[PDB]
């Protein structure tokens, strides 16, 4: 068979898929999908019938409850959505090579026809508020709005919820939390702000960041309360002391706070879109928002009219071609994030009249895996690895700002740096327990036999691990000024990371007030028009705080889901 439908139609009828009149039930083919399951169980259940010592295309770290068409397409050729980070030996039927090709808002100003026809038509749905994106800055406020008594709509683009933050590892920031209190850490909402502002070199504004570190712990509180496990506390790059929350034992923040927001929507009922792209805000005759036009991948455009639209899409970080013309340091370098962080919210805001700023602020993220090609935690460095080159010495600190660490990643020989930590920092950590899994930790019973492995002169390798004991032993690091020195590295086997920059996070996007609102040019307040999350700039200035993220979209993405409600 040349596709999946011609294969099943051989011994099957049209409606053992389809809905009685051949409809298609939804964008996010609800029925369809249904009636796979019917038949070959849930993906849990599939997963079963295609183990792999070390990964599973029906198992893997993705939250929620992932659709077999995300995948398997009927009536033509599919990709498979891990090819799009990953390059695993799998035999998908009726498998084709992982492209992505999504048209420009500019570009889909073509479907001229299409959109009149929509507009001219009755709204397919009035509620009170539309949330764009299934991120976390998104649910927060599809989730918040809903409990201040408004009906929502949250659409998403992709085929599969939770866009970057579904990757997250390192942590959640947030001072003086009941969880840091149990782990007998000293901080305080005023140290927060005062790393954050130092941290983004001073760029940042004030008001934003004064609301990012005082309503840090009732964020937390409020993951908590909803299930979250915030409990375990370490330290991230920049930071005064430990203030990056996470799961029990060093898991990722991500996935879980993700998977924890897609159940609390669940449980409230809200109504959730996927495949389905915001293309148009839309303004009444005195300016204020009445609703937005949207294109279903399944259904095609229709519009929802509401008096609230909050835009949650993420940054431009994938887009290389964008980002290069911002900075061009970073023209050709690889990206750490999903294959839909282009930018495409920017132009929606724009085009319904709001401002950008610090659009030229971006920040690479210093340790990407050169074997894997994906990101590796900043965790491993605060738990207590080292970075050194291929002469096996060290040659920064490792836990200064992103900016300060990948200059000096890619100013050793080769362009690359390796972490290097022993049995005592992977027991601290899970996470890295991934990294064994995913094959880009080599190990070895000594730094001799690993630094021939690796290309790392072994003897300096060696002598720079037993200098660095003795620096932790006596509390200073004389060589690089370190200032949190937390594990010796000397239990067990030894491992290895080879690193290099990739790019990570767009600091700059809409300008927004303190209430999430998003401002035009004259800085004056578009009415029902909301922003949250990376899409927004103001934040983080020059260099973001790795923890800080998560932290922002939490916070911000609550606000706008409470303004946005009494609003109304
Ligand atoms: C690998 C990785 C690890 C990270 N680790 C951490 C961590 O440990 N700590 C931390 O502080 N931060 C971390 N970050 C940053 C953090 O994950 C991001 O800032 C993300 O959390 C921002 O969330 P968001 O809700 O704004 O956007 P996202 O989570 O990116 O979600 C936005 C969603 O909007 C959708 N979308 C876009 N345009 C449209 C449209 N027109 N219509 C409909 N939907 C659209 C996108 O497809 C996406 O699913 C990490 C980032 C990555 C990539
Ligand atoms: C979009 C919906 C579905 C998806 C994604 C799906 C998935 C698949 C795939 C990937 C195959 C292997 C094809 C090959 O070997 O070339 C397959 C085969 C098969 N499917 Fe489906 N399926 C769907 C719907 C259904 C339904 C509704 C039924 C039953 C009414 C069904 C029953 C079967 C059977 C019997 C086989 C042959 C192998 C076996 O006996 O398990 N499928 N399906
Ligand atoms: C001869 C039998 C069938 C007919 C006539 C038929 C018809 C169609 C049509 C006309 C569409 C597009 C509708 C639109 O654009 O609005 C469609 C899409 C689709 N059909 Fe079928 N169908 C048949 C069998 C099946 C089977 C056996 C399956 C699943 C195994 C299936 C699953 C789907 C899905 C998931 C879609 C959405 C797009 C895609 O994945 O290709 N259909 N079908
Ligand atoms: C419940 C949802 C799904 C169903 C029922 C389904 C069905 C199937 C079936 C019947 C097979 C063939 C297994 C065999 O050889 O015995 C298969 C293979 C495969 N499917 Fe799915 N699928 C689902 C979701 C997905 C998703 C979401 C993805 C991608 C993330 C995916 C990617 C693949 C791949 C890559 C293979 C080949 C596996 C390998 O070579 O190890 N499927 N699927
Ligand atoms: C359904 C699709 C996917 C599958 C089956 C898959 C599979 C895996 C596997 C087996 C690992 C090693 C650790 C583990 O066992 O969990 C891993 C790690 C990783 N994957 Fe994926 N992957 C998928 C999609 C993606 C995509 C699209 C991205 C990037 C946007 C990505 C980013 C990562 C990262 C950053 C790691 C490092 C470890 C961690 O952060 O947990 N994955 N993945
Ligand atoms: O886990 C990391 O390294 C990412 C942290 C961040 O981008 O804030
Ligand atoms: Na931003």
């Amino acid at each position: 068979a040349d596709n999946l439908a011609e294969f099943h139609v051989q011994n099957q009828e049209c409606d053992s898929c389809h809905t009685p009149d051949g409809e298609l039930s939804n964008d996010s083919l609800t029925y369809e999908n249904t009636q796979c399951v019917s038949c070959h169980g849930t993906l849990a259940e599939v997963a079963e019938t295609t183990k792999h010592e070390h990964y599973n295309a029906h198992a893997s770290h993705f939250p929620g409850e992932v659709a077999c068409t995300s995948c398997h397409s009927a009536h033509e050729k599919s990709m498979v959505y891990c090819d799009s980070c990953h390059s695993f030996d799998f035999n998908m039927p009726y498998a084709k090579k992982w492209l992505r090709d999504e048209p420009t808002i500019a570009e889909l100003a073509k479907d001229k026809s299409e959109r009149q026809a929509a507009l001219a038509s009755a709204p397919h749905d009035t509620v009170d508020v539309v949330v764009v994106g299934s991120g976390g800055a998104g649910f927060s406020a599809a989730i918040s709005a809903t409990d201040s008594g408004a009906k929502v709509i949250l659409i998403e683009k992709e085929p599969v919820i939770g866009g970057n933050a579904k990757l997250a590892a390192g942590g959640m920031n947030a001072a003086w939390t009941d969880q840091q209190k149990a782990k007998k850490i000293t901080d305080s909402p005023e140290l927060m702000f005062e790393d954050t502002m130092k941290g983004g070199q001073n760029i940042n504004d004030p008001a934003l960041v004064k609301v990012l570190s005082s309503h840090s712990k009732d964020s937390v509180d409020w993951m908590t309360a909803m299930g979250a496990d915030l409990t375990d506390v370490g330290m991230m790059g920049g930071a005064s002391v430990n203030r990056a929350h996470r799961p029990t034992g060093g898991a990722g923040v991500g996935a879980h706070v993700v998977q924890v927001l897609y159940d609390n929507a669940v449980k409230r009922n809200i109504d959730l879109r996927m495949n389905t792209r915001g293309i148009e805000v839309l303004k009444d005759d005195k300016g204020t928002v009445k609703g937005i036009l949207v294109k279903g991948m399944y259904k095609g455009y229709y519009w929802v009219k509401a008096d609230a639209v909050i835009l949650a899409t993420g940054g431009f970080a994938k887009n290389n071609e964008r980002v290069a013309k911002l900075d061009p340091s970073l023209k050709g370098f690889i990206s750490t994030n999903q294959p839909g962080a282009v930018g495409d919210g920017l132009d929606v805001a724009e085009n319904a009249g709001g401002a950008l700023k610090d659009m030229q602020y971006i920040q690479a993220h210093p340790t990407l895996s050169v074997k894997g090609g994906v990101m590796v935690t900043e965790a491993v460095r605060g738990n207590g690895a080292i970075l050194v080159n291929r002469e096996g010495k060290r040659f920064v600190n490792e836990i200064t700002t992103r900016d300060k660490a990948s200059a000096a990643i890619l100013a050793q020989t080769g362009k690359s740096a390796y972490l290097i930590f022993d049995d005592s920092v992977r027991k601290s950590l899970s996470k890295i327990d991934k990294y064994i899994g995913l094959g880009v930790a080599p190990t070895a019973d000594s730094l001799v036999k690993l630094g021939k492995m690796e290309g790392i002169d072994g003897k300096a390798l060696t002598e720079t691990v037993a200098r660095y004991n003795s620096l932790v032993s006596s509390g200073k690091d004389t060589d690089f000024e370190r200032p949190n020195l937390p594990r010796a590295l000397n239990e067990g086997n030894y491992y290895a990371i080879e690193v290099t920059p990739g790019v990570h996070a767009t600091m700059g996007g809409v300008m927004i007030d303190t209430k999430a609102e998003v401002m035009n040019a004259k800085k004056q307040v578009i009415p029902g028009l909301y922003g949250a999350g990376e899409v927004t700039g103001g934040v983080h200035g020059a260099n973001r705080l790795g923890g800080n993220a998560i932290s922002d979209i939490i916070t911000f993405g609550r606000l706008a889901g409470e303004e946005a409600a009494k609003y109304s």
